[PDB]
This record gives structure tokens, C-alpha cells and sequence, in this order.
């Protein structure tokens, strides 16, 4: 009676700070390096907690995440 | 003194919804359908607000963001 | 600002040498000159002759990345 | 005029269109991509003339210019 309860799950691939200045300062093309994740690696979460590990896949031209690890 | 906040901003790659039932089904091998996001792409994210749109790139093995747009 | 629009060409550098035109003249494939100005890996930002930027050169899958370390 | 005369020659590893107002805004750590060349390839140049192709290379820890093409 609450196993039917939806959350709202968001990939996190990846961490970084920026100041304020530093944002609105942003130009399109220019690339932001973002240490600290194997790419294509993705946190499953909901808000700031993790619930799954996964890989970004492609699934016949759509995009799928392969969980690696539940946590 | 404002501008000198620092914030923590996350890079998005797509968005699910799942029961808890479904949560709780959830194991190893499993793909899930990612919605919100063309692949190959990620938004730039404080909390839940997006700031930036943009495309996954390889810089030697480290993962980069290619802004393709700000959202202002 | 009008200027604001202004498009810059701008090059990346990656240091400099003297040869004197017999030098030049000599000069067959295959031969290594020392470069002066930087050290490997390194590059400035520059329009004309001026150093708007230093760098570190990266490679973007394939591709040629100048990463700033310092706007001059 | 004489063999003897030095030239200053830069190398051009790279080019690229920036507004001023794109150039005023660039932060250190962010990274700009540089289409239209292999990386390690530079010209040498005298002012905006190309004399020599080559390719950057390290020698016991020192820059180097392996000239590929004269031009």
C-alpha cells in the first residue's frame, strides 16, 4: 500500500563547483572539465542520495542506464 | 561579494521515475529507460534547477561538458 | 558595447625560434629546431603578438583543446 | 638583405574566432577547443607567412619543432 509509491530518480554523472561569477560567465563551446567519475558512469538518486550505480548504454539509438551496483 | 558564492552543481544525464516496489526489484544487469535528455548529453544542475544544456565530451579519459547554452 | 561584437582571430602559440635566412634556406624534413618560449604541453592565446591567454594543450577525442590556466 | 639576416619565427599550433566580449569572459580551467588541426602539428611562421610544417616534439624534456614539410 506504499510499494506503489513513485519517486523521481535523476542520473548524476558527475560533480563540480563553480562561483557564481564564474557561471554567469559560461559561453557556449567552451568545455568544463569534470574530474572525479569514469565518463559514462551515472548515480542513481533521488535528491542528494544515492540508491543505484550505473553505465550510460545505448539502447537501439535511446539512452539507457545499466545499473552496476545497488546500493 | 555575492558573485564569489561557490555552488555545487551536479551534471544531469537524464531523469527516471520507479515505485518502491520497482527500487526494490532493482538489480544488477538491469537497463532502465532514461528520459529528459538526448544521449550523449547532460544538463548542468544546482539542486534541481537547471543552468546549463550541454554535450558529454572525452578530454584523455577525463569527462568533460561542452556548453551548448546557458539557460538565462 | 558595440565592440563586444568585435570578432578576434586569435592564434595558439607554442613558442618561437631564430633562424637566419640561410639557416632557412638549409633547412630539409626531418631536422628538429629547439623551440624557445615555452616548454612542452604549453601554448598562449594570442591575437597579433599579444598574449591574451596561457594554456595547457589537451587532447578532446581526437582534437586539439587549449585548457587556460591564466587570462593575461 | 643577406643570408645573414635573423628572422623570428613563431609556431602556429592552432587557431581560432573569439568576440571580445567571449575573450573577456574566459575563465582559467575552462577549455576551448581548437578545430581545423592534428594536435602536436604546428607551422612556423614569420608574422602571418608560413615558411615550414612540423610536428611538436619532446626531446629529454625540451620543445622541439621536427620540420616535415619546407614550404
Amino acid at each position: 500500500a506504499l510499494d506503489s509509491l513513485a519517486l523521481d530518480l535523476t542520473l548524476r554523472c558527475g560533480e563540480l563547483r563553480l562561483t557564481l561569477a564564474e557561471l554567469r560567465r559560461l559561453d557556449a563551446g567552451t568545455i568544463l572539465e569534470v574530474t572525479g567519475i569514469s565518463p559514462g558512469h551515472a548515480t542513481l538518486c533521488h535528491g542528494e542520495q544515492v540508491v543505484a550505480e550505473g553505465e550510460l548504454v545505448d539502447v537501439e539509438g535511446r539512452l539507457g542506464l545499466q545499473i552496476t551496483r545497488l546500493v
